[PDB]
């Protein structure tokens, strides 16, 4: 029978016996000398959680996980395939070190429960070069723990591509820079793991709408209608300083990701009975492109001229497939163009069509999303529908083709407020290794959806997938203090650090990995209703907190306990902000900072 392990391998040879680890067993890397290869195959052997390790100096011998990288291997591996054998020694052969890691991968869920495995032997090559998730980190901000977590779940998966759609926090702009924001540090931690996991991060900025967590603060670079009315969130693509401020944009963002692939989003810029409302477009697309042009052309121009920036760098430019509706008859879409196709309808280019332009086709499918406050994929209707990626929105391929580059689920957070990061991290379990399955196209693992979730959470997470302390207080009533000042309630609804208060707080943690803060005294909790809201999410620095009735669905009454130095910060759940004491009053704000506070039995 093929082993147990997700995604399945494309094949397997079984035979009778077992090979058994023991304490003793040698990690062998005597294939290519790859410093890569060597530093995972070091954190491998802390994720067996046994007492295996890396040898120097021999050959392998039976008992061994032998990790043999061999890159005349590419024409029968490919560049994350391998070879594993299960005798008397488990080998890994890979041409790359990505297919060594894939294959320790498997090796972890071989060797989980009793440290033996059936005996037998796999090629094992992905069916799909691009298996991802995407997540729309923008307006709010999602912590970069839960980017770790994320990504080892995925690397233990096989999943190999983590879209990111956030704002770098900007010095070419810092008229950009409102909350939420990844610092460069941030975001270089992000690429860091991602190198660790073998996974590919592909940055968006959306454009040339979809800006205003660009354009708040730039009422120049907005578009304006025949009356001089302002659409915020949209460059006018007609004036040169579009362009320019998007690639000025993107070039910041690309030093700090360093990815080979840009994503500039480039949704439909508008719908087509909007056009009559800004002229200079087609005044624009006649002007360049003569009488018979469109708005669509203009459009498609833009994205080409992206596209030209963006290679003489050496990355490959990608977008969104919806504003591609076959309006483009002068200025077609370069073919080195990735298109991300999600929607369907209308006029809007059929999948079939797009590969016939000889173009990469990811499939990005609406019914793979995950949104805050809203549409959850049907993710046992698509597993019994045996969902492939030549299932895209309107549209069954019944043949392959190879520029289709593979799918992604994507996550958003629409209404951000509507459910937590922790929330959605429980939520996408199981469509992870859905999609996980689908694009690594090995055998079907269960024939009912409840045999495939049951197997994938005894597999569980990644080893060493925790890197925080949910729970580091116990449930009870303290003061919170700093120096001779307590958190406690003060006038008009508010929260101060007050000097000698006998305020205290119960602090109860949540099903979800935070803790509700609520006042003994008064019997409310503390919040955050104040200040600048996007997508109803209270994202505003130095708005102040405040107490409310306690509700168990108001998400902003959710606080992370950060701890550190014999003290914790409380962050909102929901802004990712840290309560702080404002110096000029003493009021309880919420920054990106924090106040220390010392928790006191009380
Ligand atoms: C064009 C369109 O309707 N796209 C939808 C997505 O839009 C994204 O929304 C996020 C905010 O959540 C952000 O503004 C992105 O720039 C934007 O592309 C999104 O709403 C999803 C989920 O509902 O649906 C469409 O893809």
């Amino acid at each position: 029978a093929p082993p147990e392990v997700l995604p399945t391998l494309r094949e397997w040879q079984g035979g009778q016996g077992e090979f058994t680890l023991t304490d003793r067993a040698g990690i062998v890397l005597d294939g290519v000398r790859d410093s890569r290869t060597a530093a995972d195959a070091r954190r491998f052997a802390g994720e067996l959680n046994g007492k295996a390790s890396v040898s120097q100096g021999r050959a392998a011998r039976p008992g061994d996980i032998v990790l043999r990288q061999d890159p005349a291997q590419k024409g029968l591996l490919g560049a994350e395939g391998y070879r594993l054998t299960v005798g008397t020694r488990i080998t890994v052969t890979a041409a790359t070190s990505t297919g060594v890691f894939y294959g320790t991968r498997t090796v972890l869920q071989l060797l989980n429960d009793d440290g033996r495995a059936a005996r037998g032997s796999a090629t094992d090559v992905p069916a799909y070069r691009e298996r991802g998730v995407g997540v729309c980190a923008c307006y709010i901000n999602i912590s970069t723990q839960w980017f770790e977590r994320l990504m080892k779940d995925m690397a233990s998966q096989k999943l190999n591509q983590l879209w990111i759609e956030a704002k770098v926090k900007s010095d070419t702009d810092p008229a950009s820079a409102f909350w939420g924001y990844y610092t460069k540090p941030q975001v270089r931690t992000l690429v860091a793991m991602a190198r660790k996991y073998h996974i590919e991060l592909v940055p968006e900025i959306n454009s040339p709408g979809h800006m205003d967590t660009y354009l708040e603060n730039h009422p120049e670079l907005q578009l304006k209608d025949r009356d001089g009315v302002a659409s915020p969130p949209r460059l006018d693509i007609s004036r040169p300083e579009a362009l320019a401020y998007y690639t000025s944009m993107v070039d910041e963002a690309l030093k700090v990701w360093d990815s080979r692939y840009w994503h500039m989003g480039a949704d439909e810029y508008m719908i087509g009975s909007s056009y009559p409302d800004y002229p200079q477009l087609q005044a624009a697309a006649r002007a360049k492109f003569g009488a018979s042009a469109t708005p669509d052309d203009l459009f498609t121009d833009f994205i080409n001229q992206v596209n030209a920036h963006v290679k003489a760098d050496g990355r490959s430019l990608r977008i969104w497939n919806d504003g591609l509706a076959g309006k483009n008859a002068v200025v077609p879409l370069d073919r080195d163009i990735t298109v991300e196709h999600w929607l369907s309808g209308g006029s809007i280019q059929q999948p079939s069509s797009l590969l016939a332009e000889g173009r990469p086709v990811m499939n990005s499918a609406y019914s793979l999303y995950l949104v805050r406050g809203g549409f959850t994929m049907q993710t046992q209707k698509l597993y019994e529908s045996d969902w492939t990626p030549l299932r895209f929105e309107g549209q069954t391929l019944t043949q392959g083709a190879a520029n289709l580059t593979g799918a992604k689920i994507s996550l958003w957070p629409d209404s951000a407020a509507a459910e937590t990061e922790n929330e959605v991290e429980t939520k996408v379990f199981m469509p992870l290794r859905f999609v996980a399955q689908a694009t690594w196209g090995g055998p079907k693992p269960s024939p009912t959806y409840a045999g495939f979730e049951a197997l994938a959470r005894k597999i569980g997470h990644a080893p060493g997938w925790e890197n925080t302390d949910r729970t580091p207080l116990a449930d009870g009533t303290y003061r919170l203090t700093t120096g001779a000042k307590a958190l406690a309630p003060t006038a008009d609804a508010g929260v101060s650090l007050v000097k000698n208060s006998a305020a205290s707080w119960a602090l109860t943690a949540t099903a979800d990995g935070y803790y509700t803060v609520r006042s003994t005294e008064s019997g409310q909790c503390l919040d955050a209703v104040r200040g600048k809201k996007y997508l109803g999410a209270p994202l505003e620095v130095g708005a102040e907190l405040s107490l409310a009735n306690c509700s168990t669905t108001a998400r902003t009454q959710r606080w992370q306990l950060d701890t550190g130095a014999g003290a914790l910060t409380l962050r909102n759940a929901i802004s990712q902000l840290h309560l702080t004491e404002r110096a000029s009053d003493g009021a309880a704000v919420q920054t990106t900072g924090a106040t220390r506070l010392t928790a006191r039995a009380a």
